[PDB]
Parts: structure tokens; C-alpha cells; sequence
């Protein structure tokens, strides 16, 4: 059994996101695709059905869906929670950073 | 068979061609390839022969050649037209569109 | 367009069957899968949903359903039919042959 | 809560592994890789490291070991435990063929 | 620099091939298909050409010629020699058994 | 006999670089994982270990160190080299520039 998160920040979470996720991953509305999936309402949604993204079988097939208790295992070590996905991050060690870039997640709706 | 495109403007197809493809693609000649191939001079390749560049096992077996007619049906729908191809785009649902980014691809050339 | 193919003959489609698929695929009924998927109730099947079998993204995305008349080209050819399939077979290149195996694999139902 | 594991029967094990798994997978001390890997002394093993096995990313990676409880929840779903595995098996659905099968990987060791 | 083997036994040859190949190389003219290729010819062929074969990347791209002195190097360790293979073999340890291989694989012509 | 790599000028290198290389791959300390790994400290390091990133198998697999010589041979043609290798980039066809690439990643420690 894992811990709960600290709250999350998101104006530390989008600090995060611009140095960690950024180069691989758009966040506005209707933003393109690139290196990984535009992440506009992320949270919540059914793993690998983002629209037009190509993905790997493990992503593919995953069959989770992206809540926060989700999300915070996942990014601790993408490749221990889905292994042989093709996204290329080791993992945020921190809870309170996993905690804020999820709370900057939460903010792409609308 | 196929509907007719309207004919396409390619100052149009080019900003379509900035705000869906640069992410992926270059388009000057002797671009560098990214995550999708350079696109310079594309119009008319055999497909899947780009220098340097990497392909998924569908897109390097393809074996259809980039003509207009032929490249209206893929950018409609990559995934359908070349299932498993590795280009992360749903694609192009408005005939105009598809025909200006086809008139802009056709300029790359000289 | 497709030339109409000759009428099949089953029980030349089995011996065909025997001598160029049944080492990949299975064809009776709870057959298992092995190389290839089990194939009884093939014909008129959705593409990439066989039980159990684990295709390559080509076949899994590829969107066609097996009639006579697609089987007949898949068969021809697969490589140019499906680039991308994990499929090692070359093709029946001659009519007659791929018709009689096309023959048979409509007897696998009941 | 999880059903439990029953009691496994070794021999009924024996007679599911080879109607079910045969085909991929042999079972004897030092027999072949074919398909899938020989799966002689699986049981207590780090995955994805049989010798001589060439793994898909999923399984490479899959950091598991297999002990009963595991293979339990991986053999009633391959897909769902380890999506991206290239292991064309839907899954033993019911529990006691599940855990006979267990019982009888369990005696290949020596 | 490595050591020529020594001379080859092709009956020794076949034997070492039932036993370490045969389950996924047939090795008859006109033979199928299987796991992997289908094996007559093989000796001075173009690495990843063979009739019908859907290869790996690596394979695919090899770019070698199995002449004698590279089957050695290769049948040694597959993975060393062409890391991406999907040939599950481990690899032959012992130069007199390499040797009698190459010579079997020598006669599968005609 | 292969050309000697020439002394490198690592100016000349940077550019090169960021002509060629950076728009896949970061070269600061603790820079991101994009298309490629981030390449600081990459001289010397063992072949496809680069903290966070996903390789392909023949990448995974090449078990190679990246001393200047054997980036040398890599850097002239990657997929002669590393067949199967996701890295979309003909080659440093020109020595001179070739060694000159070498010697601006030698200059990326600390
Ligand atoms: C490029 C080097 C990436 C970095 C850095 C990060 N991500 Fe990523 N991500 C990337 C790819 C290529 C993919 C698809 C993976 C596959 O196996 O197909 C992803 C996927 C995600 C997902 C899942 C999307 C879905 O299931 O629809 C999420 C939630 C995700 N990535 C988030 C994320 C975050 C929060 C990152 C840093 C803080 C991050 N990614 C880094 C490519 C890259
Ligand atoms: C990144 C998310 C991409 C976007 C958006 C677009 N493309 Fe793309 N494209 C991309 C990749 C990774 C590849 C290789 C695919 C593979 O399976 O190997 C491609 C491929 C093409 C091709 C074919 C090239 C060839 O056969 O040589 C064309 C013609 C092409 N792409 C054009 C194109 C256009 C016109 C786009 C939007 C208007 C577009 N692409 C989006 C990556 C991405
Ligand atoms: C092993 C060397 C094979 C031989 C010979 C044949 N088939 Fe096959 N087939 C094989 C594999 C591995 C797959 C999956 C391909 C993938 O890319 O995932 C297939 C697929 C089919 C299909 C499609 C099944 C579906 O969409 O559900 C059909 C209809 C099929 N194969 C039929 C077929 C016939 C009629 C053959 C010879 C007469 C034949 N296959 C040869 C493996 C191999
Ligand atoms: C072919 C159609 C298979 C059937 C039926 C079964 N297995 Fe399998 N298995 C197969 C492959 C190709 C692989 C490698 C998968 C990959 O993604 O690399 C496997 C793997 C396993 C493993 C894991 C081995 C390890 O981690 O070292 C186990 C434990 C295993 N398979 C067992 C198993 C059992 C018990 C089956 C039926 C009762 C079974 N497999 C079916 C191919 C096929
Ligand atoms: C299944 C478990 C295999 C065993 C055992 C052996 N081989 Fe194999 N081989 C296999 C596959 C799936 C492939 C294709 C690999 C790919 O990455 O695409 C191969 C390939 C070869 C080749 C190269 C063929 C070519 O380039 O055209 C050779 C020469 C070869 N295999 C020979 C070989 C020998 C001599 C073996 C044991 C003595 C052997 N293989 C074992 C599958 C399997
Ligand atoms: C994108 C279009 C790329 C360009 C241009 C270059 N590289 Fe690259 N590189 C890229 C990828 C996607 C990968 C991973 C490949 C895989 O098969 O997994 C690589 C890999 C390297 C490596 C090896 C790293 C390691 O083993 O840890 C090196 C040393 C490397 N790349 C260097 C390099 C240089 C010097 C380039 C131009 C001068 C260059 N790359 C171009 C993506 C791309």
C-alpha cells in the first residue's frame, strides 16, 4: 500500500512540467501531438486513447485510467508501472513534486 | 473510389502545414530529420525512403508513391490508410484543408 | 480493379492449407494459437480479434473484415496487403490455389 | 478480496500445459525455445530472463518473479498483467484449471 | 582477430541442427516458414532476404553475408553479434560444434 | 586500412552539433530526454544505459562503450553499425567533420 500525496501546487507543478514533460508534451487545448501526447484533460481519462497518438503496445493495452493514485505511482517510475513503454523519464523520487506536477495535470480542463 | 479535392492554396497549407506537422517535420531543403522525416521535395517519393530516416516496419514496407491522390487518402486518416504506422496524427477531416497542405507540400521543391 | 478468382476447391484447399499454413495456424474448432492465430471462423471475421493472439500493430489497427474478396488479395500478397504484419508468408501467387484455400477456410464453421 | 489459490492437481496441471501451452512452450530440462521460452524451473525465477530468450520490451522489463501468487493473477489475464507481452494467450478463466496448472509448472524443477 | 574453426562433420552437423534449430528452421528445399526461416541455401545468402520472412529491424538490416566465418561469429552468441534479434538461441560455446553446423548448413544445396 | 580519426576541433564540433544532432538530442548537464538521450558524459559510457531513456533493442543490446573510436565507426553510418537502431540520422559522411563532432562530446564532462 502506498501513501497518499502531500496537496499539490500547481503553479509548482507547471514549473515542474516546463522543465520535466514540456519537450516531449504539449498542454493547451487541441495542442499537437509530438515526441509524446498532448496532455490536455489527462486526469481522469482512459490510458492510450489520446487522440491521434501512436502508441506503444504496453500504453496501448495498459487498460488503467489516469486518477491521481495512478498518476503517482506511474510517474514515480514509468518504466516499473508500465514496462516497455516507450517514454523516455526515469521518474520524480519526490512526493511533493509527483503531488504538484499532478495538481498542474488537474488544471487542464475547460 | 475517391472524392475529388477542391483545389488546394498553399499559403494556407503552410500555415495548416505550422500549426499540425513542424512539431514532427521539417520542410526546408536539407532539414534535419525529428520525429517524423524531413519533407522537402516529399511529393512523388516512393514512400518510406527518406535519408536517414527510421521507419516503422509498416511505413519502411509501404510501397505506394506520394502523389496528390494518394497522399488526400492518407492524410485523411494515417492510421487506417497504413495501420501501424509510428505518426502520432488523426488527421485531416476537411477536404479544403488536405488539399491547401497538399498544395503546400507541392511547393517544396527546386 | 480485382479479377474475380476461379471457383475454390475445399478439399485442395486443405492439402494447400496443410503444406503452407499449418505450421503457424491451427484450424479446428478451441484450436490454440501458436506462430500464427487459430483460424477456424476465420471468414467474415474483423481483423486483429482472434482470441487470445497478440498481433502485430499492423494487423491489430488494420481494419479490414475477412470476406472472400480481401482474402483473396491479403493471400496474393500479404507484405504489400498489410505492411508491417509479422505474417512470414511470401503469397499464393497462382489463382486457382488461392481460391481452393480460400475455399476452405469457409468450410471452418459450424 | 482476490479468491485464493486452490489447491493445485499436478497431473490435471499437466494435461491443461500441454491441450494450452505446449505448442510455445516446453517443459523439460534443458528443452528448446520455440515460440515461447522452455519454462523448466520458471517457478521462484526473476522474469524475462530464461536463458536464450529473446523477450518483448514488456516481458524484458517486467521486474516480477514468479511465484505462485503471481502467476496466478498473470495467467487468468496475460494482457491485463503485462500489456505489451507478445504471448498469444487470453488466459486460464477458470480457477482450478488456473491453479492446477501452477501445481504442475511447480514439479519442473531439479 | 578470431580462430578458424575446425574442419566440420555434416552428420554431426545435422544432429547438433535437430536438436538446437529444428524447432523453428525446417531445412528442406521448399521447406516453410516457421519461428524463423526456412534454412536451404542459407550458406552465402544476404542476411535477412530469405523468401516470405517478416524479419526483426535488426535483422532486416544486417547487412551481412553468412559465409562461414560469419555464421561462426554469429552462431557464438546471436545477441552480440546482431543485438535486436528475435532469435530466441543462446548461442553454441564450442568451436567442433559450430564447425559441424556450418558444414550441415553447407549441404542444403542442390 | 580504416582512416585514422583526425584530431578533432571542438568549435567546429558544436556547430556540427547543433546542425545535425540538436534537434534530437540535449548535450548540458542534467539536460532532458527527447527523440534521443541527453548525451552529456556520453564518452566512455557503456551503449544504451543513459539514465530515463527507452532504447530500442538493437540499442538496448549493442553492448558496446562509446570510446572515440568506436564513435568513429558508429557516427559515419548508425545503421550499418547498429542495425535495427531508432536513430533517424544517415551518418558523418566527411571525416574531418566527423572527428570534429567527437572531440565537442569529449568536452561534455564534468
Ligand atoms: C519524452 C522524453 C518524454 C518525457 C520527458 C515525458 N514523457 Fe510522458 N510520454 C512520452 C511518450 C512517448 C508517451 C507514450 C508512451 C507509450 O508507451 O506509448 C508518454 C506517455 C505519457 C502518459 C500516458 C498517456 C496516455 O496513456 O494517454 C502520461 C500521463 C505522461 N506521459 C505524462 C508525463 C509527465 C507528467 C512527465 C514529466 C513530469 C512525462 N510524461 C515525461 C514522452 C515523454
Ligand atoms: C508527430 C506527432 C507527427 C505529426 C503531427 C505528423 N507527422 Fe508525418 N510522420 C511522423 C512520423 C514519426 C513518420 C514516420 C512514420 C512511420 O511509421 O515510420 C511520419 C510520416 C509522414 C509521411 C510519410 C513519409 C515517407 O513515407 O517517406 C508523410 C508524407 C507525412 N508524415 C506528412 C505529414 C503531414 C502532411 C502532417 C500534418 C499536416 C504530418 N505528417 C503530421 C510524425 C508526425
Ligand atoms: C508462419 C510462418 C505463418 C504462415 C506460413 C502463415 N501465417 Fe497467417 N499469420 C501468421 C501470423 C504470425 C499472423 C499474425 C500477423 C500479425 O501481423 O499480427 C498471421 C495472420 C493471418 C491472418 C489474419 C488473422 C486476423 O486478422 O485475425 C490470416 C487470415 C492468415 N494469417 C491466414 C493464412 C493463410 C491462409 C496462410 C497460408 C495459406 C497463412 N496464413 C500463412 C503466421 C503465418
Ligand atoms: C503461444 C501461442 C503461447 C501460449 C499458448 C502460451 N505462451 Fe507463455 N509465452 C509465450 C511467449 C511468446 C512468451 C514471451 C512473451 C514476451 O512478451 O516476451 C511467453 C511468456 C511466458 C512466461 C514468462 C516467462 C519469463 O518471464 O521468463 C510464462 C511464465 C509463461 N509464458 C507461461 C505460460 C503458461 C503457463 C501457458 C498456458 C497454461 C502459456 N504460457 C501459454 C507464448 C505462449
Ligand atoms: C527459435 C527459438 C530459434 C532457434 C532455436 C534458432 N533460430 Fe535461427 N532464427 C530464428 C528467428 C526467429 C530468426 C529471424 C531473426 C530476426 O531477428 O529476424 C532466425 C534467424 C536465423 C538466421 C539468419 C537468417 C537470415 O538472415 O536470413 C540464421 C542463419 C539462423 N537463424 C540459424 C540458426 C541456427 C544455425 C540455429 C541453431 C543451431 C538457430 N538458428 C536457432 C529462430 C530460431
Ligand atoms: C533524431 C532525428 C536524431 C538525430 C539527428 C541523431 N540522433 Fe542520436 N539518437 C537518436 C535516438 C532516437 C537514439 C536512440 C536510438 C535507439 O536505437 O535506441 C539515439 C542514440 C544515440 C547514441 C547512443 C546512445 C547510447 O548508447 O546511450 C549516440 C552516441 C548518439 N545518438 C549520438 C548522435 C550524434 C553524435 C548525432 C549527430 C552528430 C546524432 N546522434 C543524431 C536520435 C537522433
Amino acid at each position: 500500500a502506498r501513501a497518499p500525496l502531500p496537496p499539490g501546487d500547481a503553479a509548482r507543478g507547471e514549473k515542474l512540467f516546463k522543465g520535466r514533460a514540456a519537450q516531449c508534451h504539449t498542454a493547451n487545448q487541441g495542442g499537437a501531438n509530438g515526441v509524446g501526447p498532448n496532455l490536455y484533460g489527462l486526469v481522469g481519462r482512459h490510458s492510450g486513447t489520446i487522440e491521434g497518438y501512436a502508441y506503444s503496445k504496453a500504453n496501448a493495452e495498459s487498460g488503467v485510467v489516469w486518477t491521481p493514485d495512478v498518476l503517482d505511482v506511474y510517474l514515480e517510475n514509468p518504466k516499473k508501472f508500465m514496462p516497455g513503454t516507450k517514454m523516455s523519464f526515469a521518474g520524480m523520487k519526490k512526493p511533493q513534486e509527483r503531488a504538484d506536477v499532478i495538481a498542474y495535470l488537474e488544471t487542464l480542463k475547460g
